[PDB]
């Protein structure tokens, strides 16, 4: 389902800090950029 402000923020701060994540979130998106590097959001 869809996410809270606080929730999309948490998944863009950690991406925020890997370049790779950070590009990729520019045209997928921040939670398929999250869940490629990080795995299945957990909350
Ligand atoms: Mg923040």
């Amino acid at each position: 389902k869809e996410l809270t402000l606080a929730q999309t923020e948490s998944l863009r701060e950690v991406c925020e800090t890997n370049m790779a994540c950070d590009e990729m979130a520019d045209a997928q998106g921040i939670v398929a950029a999250y869940q490629a590097f990080y795995g299945p959001i957990p909350f």
